[PDB]
C-alpha cells in the first residue's frame, strides 16, 4: 500500500488495509512512484475518476481490486458513504474551500436536458467539473467542497428538512452526526461561500418556523455574520467570498450585502461579495451547466489573481 | 514671467485679456505645483477665504493665512489650500519669476485617485486640541491635506480630487437641512455654484472613494421632511447612490469604486451601503467594495475625526489599495 496523499474530507480507520470513508463532494486521492498499481475499493455508491493521461471512468465499483495517479470522486451522496482501500506526494501550499449547496456540487451540471429522472440526475453530476475544484485546480491548490443540494443557512429548499440547514450538516465529517471534522493542516486562505438561493427560492409555507419574510430575513443574517465569525476564529488567514446569483429578484444578493456591512461593521473586514450573472443554468431541472461552471470559475480565477499576497 | 505649472482638484482656468490667468476654486484641498532652475518666486494672489501652505523642496511647510489680493515672495514648489470654502471660492494668479529662469519637469503622475465626501473627507476641525470650536475655530483647524484623502493618494504620488463638501449626504443633509440639495447635486460643478459643469478629459480616476451616509442617518427624520417614515429613506437613499455610482461608471469605465463609512448610528449607515453595493453587483457594477471604519477617537471639533483618525483611515486605505494588483492600470 503506498503513501497518499488525500483532498477532501475523510474518516481515517485503521483496523487489514487503512481505510478512508468519504461523503461530501469532489474527494480526491493521489500517490506517485514502478509499472503496476491496483486499486482496492468498497464504494457502490459512486462514479469516479483515474488520471494517471486523459481520465478513466470508474463506475459503482463496490468491493474490488482494480488493476502519477488521482482518483476524483464525480457524483453526489447525501444519504450514504463510500470507501476507498489504498494504492514524493504533492506538496501544495494553497488550500481553498467551496461552502455550499446544488450549485457548488456541480448539480446535474454534464446533462444536456434540463429534464432529469433521479438516475439521469446522479449520472450527469460531475463535482470535478463544477466551479470550485476547477478554480483550485487553477491555482494548484488543494481543495475541499463542503456542499449539499438543496441546502441553505438555515432554510432549505422550499421548506425542506426544517430540522437541518448547511450549517448544521457542516461540521461532520460525513453525512451523519457521528465524527466531528477537524484536521490541523486544513487551513484555507480562501474560503467561497455559496448559501441563500434555498433560503429564498420559494415563498414561506405556513407550518415554517418564519412568520413573516422578515423574520426569515434575520435569522439569515444573523446565523451567517455568526458562521463566517467562527470559521474566521478558527482560522485567521481565511479570506472569505460570498457568492450569490442576481435571480429571485436580487432578495438573495441584498441579504448578503447585510451579512458582509455587518462583518465589516463587527471586525472582520476580509470578506467580499460576488454576485454571478448571465448563466445559461442548461443543466437538470434549471442548474448551472459545465459551461456556467467554467464561466464561474473564470470569475473566482480574475478574482484572485488580483489579490496580492492571497496565498501567503 | 508666469511658469508653466500642474493644477490639482476642481479648477476654474480663465484667460481674461490683458491679466495673468486665473484659477478659480472652492473645492477642497486643491493645489498647483512648479518647478525651476533660478533663485527667485512670486505667488500672485486673489485669496481672502483660504489658509494655504507652501512647500518649497524638502523644506517643512509655511502658512500663508487668507493672503488676499497680493504678490506674495518666497527648486520644486506645491501650494496647497487647507481650509474648506462652502459659499465662497478664492483665486490663485499663478507663479512668477525672472526671465532668466529655466522651466522645469512638472509632475506626470499616472495614477489618479478621487474623494468624495462630507465633512470626514474635508477634514472638518481635524487639528483641533478641542472639541468645542466656535466657527471661526472650525475654519481655522480644519486641514484638507491631513485628512485620508490626500494622505492616501501621496503615499501612491497620485494625482488628486478632494470632491467634499460638509454636512452633506446621498439624498438627505446633516438634521435635513438644505433640503433643496445634496452632495449628489453639488458634484456636477466647477465651483460652490451651477453656473459651469467641471468637465476634464484628463481627469479619469482609477479609484473612487466616496464616503456619504453619516448626514442621511445620523439623525432622526422631522415632520417637515419630504421622507415620512424611515423605510422611505433607506429606500430613496439606496436608489441614488447606486444611480450616482453608474453615472461616474458611465463616463469613466476603468474606475473602481470603494464606498468608506463608519460602524456609527447602531450600524445603520453599514447597512445600507451594504445593500447599495449588492444592487450594484446585482446590476452587473462588480468593481465596487464596501470599507466599514472602526476605533476613532473623534477628538476634533464637534466629535469628528481628528488628524490621526486621518491618518489611521488613510494606512486602512494604502493597505486596502496595496492589495490590489494591477489597480492602477
Amino acid at each position: 500500500p503506498l503513501p497518499l496523499h488525500i483532498g477532501g474530507r475523510v474518516l481515517v480507520e485503521s483496523p487489514q488495509p487503512v481505510s478512508y470513508t468519504y461523503s461530501w463532494p469532489a474527494v480526491y486521492f493521489e500517490t506517485a512512484f514502478g509499472q503496476s498499481l491496483t486499486l482496492k475499493f468498497d464504494d457502490d455508491q459512486n462514479i469516479f475518476r483515474l488520471i494517471v493521461k486523459a481520465p478513466v471512468v470508474i463506475n459503482k465499483p463496490g468491493k474490488v481490486d482494480y488493476p502519477r495517479v488521482r482518483l476524483e470522486k464525480l457524483t453526489e451522496t447525501q444519504s450514504t458513504s463510500g470507501r476507498f482501500l489504498g494504492f514524493a506526494l504533492p506538496k501544495r501550499k494553497r488550500q481553498i474551500e467551496f461552502i455550499g449547496d446544488s450549485f457548488t456540487v456541480g448539480y446535474g451540471n454534464t446533462s444536456p436536458s434540463r429534464e432529469c429522472t433521479d438516475e439521469e440526475l446522479f449520472k450527469t453530476t460531475n463535482s470535478q467539473m463544477a466551479f470550485g475544484p476547477l478554480t483550485a485546480k487553477a491555482f494548484d491548490a488543494d481543495y475541499q467542497i463542503n456542499a449539499s443540494s438543496g441546502f441553505g443557512i438555515v432554510r432549505n429548499y422550499n421548506g425542506t428538512s426544517p430540522d437541518k440547514s448547511l450549517l448544521s450538516l457542516y461540521p461532520y465529517t460525513l453525512n451523519n452526526p457521528d465524527q466531528l471534522y477537524h484536521n490541523k493542516h486544513w487551513k484555507p486562505q480562501v474560503i467561497v461561500i455559496g448559501l441563500g438561493t434555498n433560503d429564498f427560492s420559494t415563498a414561506l409555507n405556513d407550518n415554517e418556523r418564519w412568520k413573516t419574510r422578515e423574520a426569515l430575513h434575520a435569522d439569515y443574517v444573523a446565523n451567517y455574520v455568526k458562521f463566517v465569525k467562527q470559521l474566521h476564529s478558527n482560522n485567521a488567514r481565511a479570506q472569505f467570498i460570498l457568492m450569490n446569483s442576481d435571480q429571485s429578484n436580487g432578495e438573495i444578493a441584498e441579504q448578503v450585502g447585510k451579512v458582509v456591512a455587518q462583518l465589516k461593521g463587527g471586525g472582520l473586514h476580509q470578506v467580499e461579495q460576488i454576485v454571478f450573472k448571465g448563466l445559461d443554468y442548461s443543466g437538470c431541472h434549471w442548474h448551472p451547466s459545465a459551461n456556467d461552471d467554467q464561466l464561474l470559475a473564470n470569475l473566482l480565477i480574475t478574482h484572485l489573481q488580483q489579490k496580492k499576497g492571497i496565498w501567503l
